[PDB]
């Protein structure tokens, strides 16, 4: 796995911000495209662009096999069973809300809990809140360790036999915690509930096998994992999917249509209503495949590196705190004593620098963390502990900076 | 308006299937991209790809100005008059699917109407009939005249001071007619009705000004109009946007979350949850522009011109039944006694030409037509009347082959 030729790819990393060198370190906010997906993108308009699922003409029938094709490639990717498990969404956020609307508003009675933990994303706190509150049901909280992990001692205290729905992300896209989702898995179903992976920051990182997790749903997004804007996947296990009705309602998810009544496509096609996300999921393939190519443990063993030697170099730096555990995902969340994390994210622009600073739309982690923002560097395949020294460096420089002032 | 120079932006056209050249007359199913809109994503994807609505650093904010700034093209685009109004989605179907749930499921009760019509695209119908089911109240239907327009009259007849809701397409996909928009919002408003307006095959071919038409909720879609797959906008009045709920939750969409309730955006972010479709919304700001440039008055008048050739010159086929009216927008559907329209269609595409056959999605307009399926040729501003003249001899071709078989 060579760094150098895995940059060259990238052609945004190429460029100079405020006169110096881009430093890409915000990843977990979205990640860059190699340019195999941007020219899969190009050669799609250029070449074969036509609408999917006719087949009467050349370039339909191409179009067609290209997006029914990635489906196949997202399939073999999380090596589900079935294409039929396999459902293109606009982005981990629609598609932890189809569960809500179709599963969840259908399966909740007062008296039935949700369980989720307080680490969780807003993708993944939101949509509960408003299925239970539709339903009567009642929303629980696992809570956390003091090093921000969940332990499964807590888990098996919080999920009860009225517990219907556990809903937990794999990796954290603050702490850096990735939750042992499979045995949270094993206290669901021993409990009689389903539970729903938020994988958003997982799947670009580390490789899935949703067979050996046992989740019943998992739910990803193409952008952060060197994919397009605007696509992502709802993975469910094909009976629980058989016998939840569509989230949404047109032409390509009917079978039959009356005045009155309709009856709906077999899977995955019932969940994909009206013209599909064609180009965006011919590029997620694409990235598929470059990912593949390097291969996910490659990558999860060079952020693994890149993560153990930030927390070092952070740990040289005096006045400075990181939240969560060692053992972690490729990021490190972060505030400067005595620096508000958005003035620290702005003098980290002018040198180049690209952070976060803000909530990381995990407000009750935040609170949790008694802190109103923090600022978070996040890595990928293409960045260096090179560009890390100089992320270190800068916060020595911010904070000597805002002494002296 | 030179149609050799339109067609040099437009890679896709300049190639051949079966060995002949391509004659694409399928953009009423989904329309070609000029390198104006590709090299749009290109330049984003290679230059200033990032998340957006943070701006604390550099790519950030000007991904940030490239999406809301496509935001400002669309509500000029279809004067709207505020960007509150204007809200992106992944197309049309999820548009009026945004319009059911959060507008008629809340508004609707026993005894209420929802109005449509017997031509309307399976978009503008299933919603429909699940929110009425929902909700116990009533569907109709607007009949249509014998050449498949609507009239005033049967408006006025069926929407009563029970409806609450009337919609209908802009222009009809199969029949080509272009509705009476504007007359029927005001016969909605004078009973107490909302009106949504399915714009998918309007807004490409033609000027819309919604302040002109005074529509309640209107709905497009990009790909149809030279822009990026996987987007489309929804507009709705920002009182009526104002007073509705989000139809999805999450990040982005929210002002405060605590461990059980959330409070919202402002408009029009409370309708976009999660990280948005920045590529392909920055390219349907691209597309509007190049559009723009060319003029819609202009492109109306290439497809008049187009239409009213091949209404000629199909009259001079025997044994072809054309449906809809004489004024209409620029496509033809159709069929060859005793052809069944699958094979037209398989047989066309031998000859290099890309046409549609089957329900169209219309499959309530197909059975009042009294066909079980049929053929439609589209027309959009890269065709000619050259490429009219090859379909008309191809069908006449075809005539006799079946003829002799």
């Amino acid at each position: 796995m060579n760094i150098t030729d895995i940059r060259e790819q990238f052609p945004i990393l190429h460029q100079q911000v405020n006169g110096h060198d881009l430093v890409y370190l915000d990843s977990a906010a979205t990640s860059q495209k190699p340019r195999a997906v941007i020219e899969t993108l190009d050669k799609y308009y250029n070449q074969y662009n036509s609408n999917v699922h006719r087949g009467v003409h050349t370039l339909g029938t191409r179009a067609t096999d290209g997006y029914e094709g990635a489906r196949e490639k997202v399939r073999k990717f999380i090596n589900a069973k079935s294409m039929a498990e396999i459902i293109f969404t606009k982005g981990t956020t629609t598609s932890l809300n189809m569960v809500a609307l179709s599963y969840a508003r259908a399966n909740l009675k007062p008296g039935d809990e949700v369980v989720i933990t307080y680490m969780e994303h807003h993708a993944n706190i939101i949509p509960w809140q408003q299925a239970v509150k539709a339903t009567g049901a009642t929303l629980k909280y696992i809570p956390l360790q003091e090093d921000g992990t969940i332990s499964l001692e807590d888990v098996r205290e919080t999920v009860t036999s009225n517990t219907k729905i556990v809903a937990v992300s794999h990796v954290s896209n603050v702490l850096g915690t990735v939750n042992p989702i499979k045995e949270m898995a094993k206290i669901a179903h021993d409990n009689g509930a389903v539970i729903v992976v938020d994988g958003a920051q997982s799947t670009p990182h580390m490789k899935i096998d949703v067979q050996d997790l046992d989740c019943d749903f998992f739910a990803l997004s193409s952008h952060k994992m060197c994919g397009p804007t605007g696509v992502g996947v709802l993975y469910g296990k094909k009976a629980l999917l058989e016998n939840m009705e569509p989230a949404e309602f047109g032409g390509e998810m009917i079978d039959f249509v009356g005045l009155y009544e309709s009856t709906w496509k077999e899977l995955p096609w019932k969940f994909e209503a009206g013209t599909p996300i064609i180009a965006g999921a011919i590029g997620l393939g694409a990235a598929i495949d470059f990912l593949e190519e390097i291969g996910l443990d490659e990558i999860s063993r060079h952020e693994h590196k890149l993560a153990a030697y930030a927390l070092e170099r952070f740990r040289q730096l005096d006045g400075v705190t990181v939240y969560g555990p060692e053992e972690r995902a490729g990021l490190v969340t972060f505030n400067l004593d005595d620096v508000h994390p958005h003035d620290v994210a702005t003098v980290l622009d002018a040198e180049g620098i690209a952070v976060r600073a803000g909530h990381h739309c995990a407000q009750p982690l935040m609170k949790w963390l008694d802190v109103t923002a923090t600022a978070r560097a996040s890595f990928y395949l293409y960045n260096t502990e090179e560009e890390i020294d100089k992320l270190v460096e800068a916060l020595q420089k911010t904070k000597e900076y805002f002494t002296n002032v």
